[PDB]
């Protein structure tokens, strides 16, 4: 069969094409989906669409309406989840995307950093898997279709 | 991947043909569904399968037998939601489908003239995307595919 | 046992004190649980806790954040769900209301005038219950007790 | 009878806030929560378990006790309300509001205006985002409210 | 801890009150509840609310959105299901109830006498306990509680 | 697009060939499941698999695990249900299955002659369409895809 | 508030009274569920309330009816749930019961003694907290309403 | 119509190879998926992607974040499960597979030798089908295709 999955975390970097380059490589059957990752468009996509808001509290929460949208949507789609974690920016999009995975019985791998392992310890703890490399997740992968 | 949206709303006016057509402009992979479209069709459907009724009440259910069953079958064959709201016409059916989507976790855009926020204010509150015109509509439908 | 209903629809009569009245004229088992039946209060709740706003739309929507929040909790509470419509307003809250009693599988009545059963067909299609007066609906609610 | 999550940092004593304004309304509301105590909440998976052969494995443990009682009263709880401030990651606070999503518990937020942009899409999901307790407050008394 | 149990079966007879009497002396933590047993008020409940009908078909609908409305919400309170089936008439209903539970997850006795077997096997395989008699149910009723 | 329809009833008649054949020709996207057709297989499958066993209500449990678990699995792929009723046997276990539908929220048909509109009160009821006929049924089918 | 806790695992030792007692000396706010304790009672229940058996299998698979059927209905009261392994026995029961608890969404507690930590790992992985004796389960159940 | 079986039971044996091979020569439309077959590869796939771990404990427990993932992530793509029992090792991880299935709603075979009855009395008693052979069970999936 063939697995849908989603990519949380801070648009950033370009840590998800990685993923998904080493995944094609391994010819994996593994499809996988996300956000918005250029994070101008992102931002502005509530005043694109709905027009310019006048004050900066409902621009965003406009943007979030298109934003919850799209990864509610593809959410809906997904078989299983992979947030990344990094040492910049709140990040609290991505502990968003990682719990509603949990709460709603979809597996979780998260990717992260053993530095930030005490503030996600709550988090690391309820999900399937916790690494610190891409690397280790594609072995991860992997194993899910190995044979010996 | 292949995504079905339902398009709930009056079928007095032919508002479905501008969002199947634009959306077939931008050839995303986006199949429709909805409610039968022909208005003398729908409401007749009931005497039509089983034979005229008593009186106008009872056309009504039988009718809304048939319709009901439609409008179940494929929204449950349904990623997502769309309903759209005019000045026209009462509409509970409308209000209907678009809070069963919500209450059964389908995503929901609501197309509504800003001149009725008042009478739709809890029912936009809880949709995922309110707008008010169809090409707002197929803008955000586009965000979902968009890699920029 | 106790049950908990929610009474969905127009604030603007006082149908709610009449079923409460008769209700407690049978001594039944039920406490009746609703949205805030103060329409001015209602309306503008949003900005007595959020402060005034810039536009009407906004107003309206932060008054449906409170308001949806206790119908939330509310609805959580009730076992099943008596919605009334009337002749005056949209009330596509009240439509909305009712449609979500029934696809979390919340039994609901509905009570409804005659003349307006074409618009209401496929949602009192759905319902448990549709009747046209509030001395039936307690008929049935009589009835969950009644040994003979 | 309402039992509510409060969700957020244990470092301050924001719980106690809305813990005495509720009562002084006399709301039928009974609240519930993590351990308030940071040093034994870090410290609850050695203390039951043993210590640990290193950092990561001190908080896994602790996390088996913490996660444990969450879900509990989680599972008892009716509704929740989650608090942000401007100090300490709060990935945890987060989950937490997540979670009450997910499940389709309400959701209050309280978060200071200065914190919009990073909790953008996380207030949107949310059923009400106020500033402070008072406004909190506000919205549960109107829960129980006549006129 | 107390308990509810929904008594699904023919109404014609007296079998619930035998198990609401060996229930009682035994002095367990369960309360029945039950569709009207009266059976000439069950069959013109309809009627008796929303007058009467234009044939036969629809004087039996009524009924049944009343009774209905009666079996759901009293079925959404129990914990768990007896249903008893006799020779005697076609007791369409009962099988309704009995896999009304089974797909809820409500575990089920049934009650059958083994003349009814063969018609009744794939139903009975999908009940926890299927007995002969009400004395049978009701001792499993008291090894719920006992303690040696 | 594509349809899975379970078609519950009994076995000993050949109603499901009408139903197959008229939904080919009209060319509809529908694949038809059901429980194995021949009633003397049916009822040995059993004993065939599980081997001979000591009483008759031990052979027909056997069977009922071995038909419960066909009827679970292809249930399970069912989209929606058609149950038709006759004059002759029980049919405890059709009042089973579709009941299983409607409790589970798959749409529902029931067939059934007029004559037993009585003993099927609850259970049209709480069907979303009950029609007398096969060829009745082929026109609900039909207007799912129908577009005037 | 008051807690039911089901308590899983073999019925040959008394470890559950220990727990019993050293919660109510406690204080908790934890009411007991479990299975019946006796295994003589238990292994015959089947027997004494169905008939006597053609073999052990029925003895013990009409056993299991009653036996199941009490699990369910406890479980089905269950908050969480504390599942104990020991050196001896099969415990597929235990397993079984564990299992339940994960996939059904109640938190559980695993004692088992380290020696078996290889064959518990799936089991001990999923599980809300794995410790090796009762004093620690009850370390975290007082950890549960602590305020410091 | 093809069907996802997930095949549960000890991994240090082939019974697998068997039940696939059979399957493929009836041709049914079964796709098959299970855990890592291979025991030594399962057993260390904590420490070969998350590195050797301080202790035995720690070295099962990440070997099951792994191989619990993968568990996961196949029985959410299975339609039903086939687990097998035998006379060596624990076997608590089949158990816990089959309980799973039996929570989740997905039907279950069990295949486990007569001798082993007793301590399999009430997960045997919860599946679909308990049989003693591979050759039964396939008896059992053929039935699921026939016309006869």
């Amino acid at each position: 069969m063939e697995f849908i999955v989603y990519l949380a975390g801070e648009i950033h970097s370009n840590w998800r094409e990685e993923i998904k380059e080493k995944t094609k490589s391994l010819k994996l059957p593994i499809t996988f989906v996300g956000p918005m990752e250029n994070h101008d468009r992102s931002d502005n996509i509530g005043e694109e669409i709905m027009g310019v808001q006048p004050n900066a509290v409902l621009k965003d929460d406009k943007a979030s309406d298109i934003n919850n949208f799209r990864t509610a949507v593809l959410m809906n789609k997904a078989d299983f989840v992979i947030a990344l974690f990094g040492e910049k920016y709140k990040q609290w999009n991505t502990a968003m995307d990682a719990s509603y995975a949990i709460a709603k019985g979809k597996p979780l791998i998260i990717i992260r950093p053993e530095s930030l392992h005490h503030p996600l310890k709550e988090l690391s703890n309820k999900a399937n898997i916790t690494v610190e490399t891409v690397n280790q997740a594609i072995k991860a992968l992997s194993y899910l279709f190995e044979t010996e």
